[PDB]
This record gives C-alpha cells, structure tokens and sequence, in this order.
C-alpha cells in the first residue's frame, strides 16, 4: 500500500516545526489542483450487527463488513464491486449479481438509503477534483476515528470539534476541515517551507501516529 510513502512525508513535515516559525505564511502553500478526488462524507457504525458502513463525496457508498469483506456501490446506482477479505475484486451490478450475495447487497442497501436522507455531507461545499477505492480498514480512539482508503488516503474525525484531516500518499497533501467547516488543502512539502497554525501542526502529529498504528497492524497481520 501507500502507507508507508504517508509516513515519510508526515515524519519530514512533523520534523520541519511548521508551527515554529518567524512567520507563518500558510496560505501560500494552499493549492486547489491538490483537493482529493475522494473523501469519505459521512459513516455509519454499525458493528454491532453488521460492520461500518459509509458514503463518499462523490455519493457511492460502501460497506466494510464485521467478516473484513468489502462491498462497494458506484454513483450510478448499478456498478458493484466486491473484496474479499485478501483484497480479491469482482466486478457485478445490482441488476445482475450472484444470488450469494443478496444479504450484503440488501444490508449495503439499507446503508445507502439511510445516508441518502440523513447526516451532513463533509466537505459538501466542496467539488472533488476529477481522477473507485473501497474502505480497507478503520479504527476509533477516545478522540477520532480513522479510515483508511484502498487509494492510499487517509481520514481523521475528530470528535471533539468536527475537525478532519484528509491525507493523500499520491498527492503529498493535506485537506483540513476546521471548526467552521473551511475546507482547504495544502501540499505538505509547501507547509514545510512556508508553515502552518499550531492547530493543523498539532493535528498532523496526530495523524503520523495513527499511521504507525495503521502500519503497525498491517506488520501484525503479516506475522
């Protein structure tokens, strides 16, 4: 995965005390050709019964099942796809699918209906830039829960304030959602050389811890 290139960049801007500097000249390292093409806009967890379903900004929908299979649903409505738990891909439609999977696609369906009339839409103000992946994994802290995108990216909600990070491996960038819903993206290596508020700063640590513990798990599931 891109897990590890994450890393790299977060320890160098972490490394680089963005927040300590002369002069913070934040806005110049914002770059809209940056926005990610997918973020994840709203979630439902239900593990309880049946696992964490969610939307993305685009309107697909997918769930990551309690038995870790996947199964995807595309913005038209029809396009599937299923993972299996080792990341093995199918390619279906809702109107043509395998019987065998009738209680998933019904229960994916019921994820979609309820996200589809209720819980605002993050960064519904803001239009994806143009390029499907589906959820690999997530976890919850007492403070955030993280998802982790099979594109290499990687959310952080923070609970508390409604903040959220969006972080992409590919685009080496940054999106943070502050507390009045302002939703700007920075290209890390810029926040490196120009800095940033004590609030993203402090937040991206965060972020390259939960991404050792990302990585951490992926080394415990490879033995």
């Amino acid at each position: 995965c891109h897990l590890s290139d994450m890393l790299q960049q977060l320890h160098s801007v972490n490394a680089s005390k963005p927040s300590e500097r002369g002069l913070v000249r934040q806005e110049e390292a914002e770059d809209p050709a940056c926005i990610p093409i997918f973020w994840v806009s709203k979630w439902v967890d239900y593990s309880d019964k049946y696992g964490l379903g969610y939307q993305l900004c685009d309107n697909s929908v997918g769930v990551l099942f309690n038995d870790s299979t996947r199964l995807i649903l595309y913005n038209d409505g029809d396009s599937l796809q299923y993972i299996e738990r080792d990341g093995t891909e199918s390619y279906l439609t809702v109107s043509s699918h395998p019987n065998s999977l009738m209680k998933k696609i019904t229960l994916l369906k019921y994820f979609r209906n309820y996200m589809s009339e209720h819980l605002l839409k993050a960064g519904a103000n803001i239009t994806p830039r143009e390029g499907l992946p589906y959820l690999r994994t997530w976890f919850r802290t007492r403070s955030a829960i993280i998802l982790h995108l099979s594109n290499g990216s990687v959310q952080i909600n923070f609970f508390q304030d409604h903040t959220k990070l969006i972080l992409c491996p590919l685009m080496a960038a940054v999106t943070y959602i502050d507390e009045k819903r302002d939703f700007r993206t920075y290209r890390l290596s810029l926040l490196e050389e120009y800095g940033c508020c004590k609030e993203l700063a402090s937040r991206l640590r965060y972020a390259r811890t939960m991404v050792d513990k990302l990585l951490s798990s992926r080394s415990a599931s490879n033995r």
